């Protein structure tokens, strides 16, 4: 469009017409979604109430869990293998409370999630098989996020959603009968410092806290004394943004903005 | 000696550092423009490249990868596409006056982040000894192409380390010199440009040389990308009151290390 | 909680009451600290002043130096090996002046610091042996930090401080009779663009400068022309923030804020 | 079996009864096989006549080709990408002469085949999908084999055939609907210094040479002047072993012998 | 001085090297038996281990991996299996008199071949300072388990390098000493044993302690493996005229480096 | 061919006529050679004698030393860095005695030589610059060789000699105006258990020994007691094979026999 007079107009036409970007009800049509978590519990803690709301509407929610949570205990007589047996059950129970379908366990070791083509391939296979309408994953640009598994899951999820659409990427998948990942599915990023879409989870907050504490191994009383205020405060930082008590924040952008975009901060 | 930080900084920039952004490319005879994929040089600084050629600067591309993955055409393999994209780029660069292209040949979506790639770029720096280097800004927020983050990091690193005789010393052992210490670094694809080039006059050219990457810009995909790319050129151009612009971030060499007030330029 | 009215109230309760956080005097009880540095001289440059005052208060200050500084010369006649043996001597004398106990050399090669589990296990074994009260390290989120040794030292430091506390992490340390790293120690990040604790070093500035120049292989006369003003200017950026002439800046935060936290900018 | 009197008897009962190992007609029942090659052309050069014989009998032969042959030319105006386009066509044409079904291209770069869990996963997916009755691959113990791609394909093929049977190995495959690789398929190793099964390829030798030269890019006249004597001599080393002019040799052992077996040299 | 190679070699072995295979474990108070998976120590040298315990030697296992992949039971995950296999191994080792087990915890089928693993074993060598080390022979032909090749290589390497103060120096920095220089290395699972232990008397014990790894030896799988394992014990036993034996390859430390006549022992 | 009667006849025709192979005088035309060594001293130990005779004939002999020898000391007071600077001095003087031109130091760390494309590119750039007539390197198939630096130097050497001849391999070398490595050069492997060419060094033995001992950091009196007999014994193992007192052994083969060849034991 050669004759438009200001950046601001252009950007506006770009968002609303060219890209028809819409934060009003961005999960309106979804039938199936994947929620990707670095560790068992992260989906519920980041977006449990949202997962529930989706379930409630008849959306199929599938988990993909990058690691086994092997490392997450201070108990010197609980091995990582035992912990991981336990966290699997804990996540199955938590997810059942949220109406969640199915979990894909990638089984990478807790704290050792690689950042590699290999991991992109695992996700790409799930993506291609399930062809979901939207994907959720932690925002790897969250500042002071000191857990490598979190930053890497984030990155790998965004990369995989783009690359799994390309037939020459992980090409054996197509050779065993899968199609590339279908275009026009959304990415939504939770655990974000810059959300631009909030789900009100005021009514659901006690459901979320319950489903979080089901991961008992992660949440004994002395830990919960700190974690419950923390989780509640986080939910209020998000909710206030839409004038409600408790929210879950997401960052959702048009696919182009994840690449060469110097004005991403205008959504 | 000096009283305030505000004063101390100013003196740093202008006296001690000589940092000056009015004409940062006025003394440039040879430059490298480093791109992660074929087409990134033209999309991100195609108009500036034209401007540099027309001025007589020699402009040399270094493309990190082969564009192998860039198609949804299931009847086009990566190898075929890679061979087409080197053609596309050769024609695209002629239009902008581009001399020479070094292809490193890493696979698209697979550019490593490692000492090996630093050694490939170092060997080129030491060979060509350019006056300035262009590369994507590795800090662009929400940049989710690893090839992009990786390129910018490795470019800035390599410009530094290629200067060190003990770094990839085999280069010296075979007759190369360490990379000269006077050169500039300019990052394109940047959210914090502190230097903008007006390409309002060149915009139609820029767009034609982009379109020359036909594998990347079929008809339906240009339906979003021409509007996208104009909208970005307006973003940079507005910063200096022109229609279309190209944004570059530039900084004294020092600021890339241990510097808490980099947002002051 | 659960009754608190607003996000602003929750946040302040969380910070001060639940998490017991305050930056009045965060090094108060410290008997032993590790100063983790990517290259010989980084401890002196970013926190040389603070080290001295810690020595002065009778705190045992220990260095961990991630790499050998192999690459840090433009002299064609000086091999990397020769340089490393020099820089070690330089560090030892620079550290004498700051009253510095003892230095662990990891001996990774300058410019080639891995970002790997192996390096966490190196840090972890040290933390488990020393059991420091506090650990200092570069902020790996510093804008525009382009030395991979710095960003990587920073992230590895934060990660090791968490993981060294887990008994299933690097479990052989335990099998050889080291204990998990003790829980309550602090983290302080230097070379930072968002400091929230400032140490006045104004009275110490000349000693700091002398202790840096002791790295003569790094600061001959021609480089010192650029670097002395630079170093003075950084120290004034930090000093200004609390109204003293010369300062050293540090970023400190509750432990929980290193993970999924979306309002880390409020401190 | 507690009361057997010599090693030699035991070993004999072990082979013939316990393991019912049979080198008489070891491909008798196969319906589908995979032939794994490091580069395009290796299946034909190592075992072209055998592939043909299998085709002839109605066996489905599927290729898996580890690399793209990107590196295999001395022509300074033929890029690796062009070479690889060309070698794909060359292999399609060669394979058509041998009755070959289908080729899986892993697309790893020629000379850069990794030795990694990732590559095991690609093979494991093909194995699980196709469930073939037997697999062929170069013998990685062939002495003085100086091509890394050859040694690694060999190893990876033997490992994958064992690991793809295990449900916890590459577990996402089972989560997208695949079953583990079925038990009791044979491995046969070509390019071997110790074959214990030879296929007579006297009648087929000229077919093989033709299908080898179809890879024109690899076989110009000046190269063929050396390669044709070489290939013929190799085929006679194998054939003489069964008193025929030209053979293809394989090493075939019972699955147990690929693990902890100190008497493998007795077959 | 000396006239023939045959003479020069002999003198090497016996005078200069003191290499002597009649009772190589006569002076051994503590030994490490390094296994790639839980059960390899008992399968490969279970009877010898028994013999060493009964003699008073302290026997310490170092297991490289967790056995995570070792089941076709689709209702048993790797983590569950790993937790069962550590139990299995604890019971199995008690029966043979085994003290202590170091678990390194790498995943089964994933043991890296790297400096990191050498540092884990080195830390144990330096801690425990054993008199001898047992490990699989990395040269077994047709050994196709990477965990197996990898273990033997890393064991022999680590025994060497743990002796070097500059190697994993942090160990020293925290109070450990380099690994003492007097110790032996013996490779089991070997096709070229030059020392055989008669375990004819212990064979039923060996087999019971193997069976204790019940996850690995259901009924139908033991239908092949008991015959397999007896057939291997006959292989080694025949070498010295006994019914069942365990084969070890042993060599002067020198022979592991630059030695063209290693087949002469 | 195609008419030849027996395998034994084919093989001898192949070796002698097609491949022009013979070990009468394989270094005849050599003007320039690389002696590739894994650690400082390996060239002198395995082929010190042969080097001298090459110098003596006026051949330019160049060393490539893969690593710095950092680890090679039991002295707790001598750092790896210090050792490397020493060993370089030792090499330089040891090489003066063998009339050795010039040494390329790659500077990988003793014990940590990668097995990677990066290292082939290091060798390749050297071969393309020097264009040697011959390359000497350790046999990576030596029985029981337990130093990973040796096996890896050996395989990397053979691989680089092939790949450096391909223009698409490390193509940037070409873009900077180096040529592919010239085709007809020979490969000779030392530290070998199957030598097929023997150099009489009997008259040179005392000089060899002096040139090794010049590595005093490696051979103090106590280690020399073990090592002098050892070195004498190896030289007699090789000498015996051609009826001289002291020899150096080398394995040489046609190029084709480095790949898929099943009768490499016939030479
Ligand atoms: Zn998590
Ligand atoms: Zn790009
Ligand atoms: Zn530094
Ligand atoms: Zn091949
Ligand atoms: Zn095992
Ligand atoms: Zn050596």
């Amino acid at each position: 469009f050669e004759d438009i007079d200001t950046f601001e107009e252009a950007f506006n036409k770009l968002l609303r017409e060219v890209l028809e970007f819409d934060l009003q009800n961005p999960f309106k049509d979804a039938k199936k979604v994947l929620c990707i978590e670095p560790h068992p519990d992260d989906c519920v803690i980041g977006m449990g109430g949202t997962i529930k709301k989706l379930s409630d509407m008849g959306v199929e929610v599938i988990y993909v869990c990058m690691t086994d949570g092997y490392m997450g205990t201070t108990d010197e007589s609980l091995s990582g293998h035992e912990l991981a047996a336990i966290r699997r059950k804990e996540e199955e129970e938590s997810a059942r409370l949220l109406g969640v379908k199915k979990i894909y366990w990638l089984n990478y070791r807790d704290t050792e999630l690689p950042y590699s083509r290999e991991v992109r391939k695992d996700l790409t296979k799930i993506l291609r098989k399930e062809q979901p309408d939207g994907v959720f994953a932690p925002d790897p640009w969250l500042p002071y996020e000191s857990h490598p598994d979190h930053r890497r899951t984030g990155f790998l999820a965004i990369e995989s959603v783009a690359f799994s659409q390309l037939p020459n990427f992980s090409n054996t998948d197509l050779d065993i009968g899968l199609n590339p990942y279908n275009s026009g599915s959304f990415i939504a990023l939770y655990y974000t410092h810059k959300p631009n879409y909030i789900v009100d989870i005021t009514d659901l907050m006690e459901l979320k806290l319950k489903a979080i504490r089901v991961h008992r191994s992660q949440f004994p009383d002395d830990i919960w004394e700190k974690w419950e205020p923390f989780l509640r405060t986080i939910a209020m930082f998000y909710g206030e943004k839409i004038g409600v008590r408790y929210g879950e924040g997401f960052r959702i952008m048009p696919g182009l903005f994840y690449h060469i975009t110097p004005f991403t901060d205008l959504i």
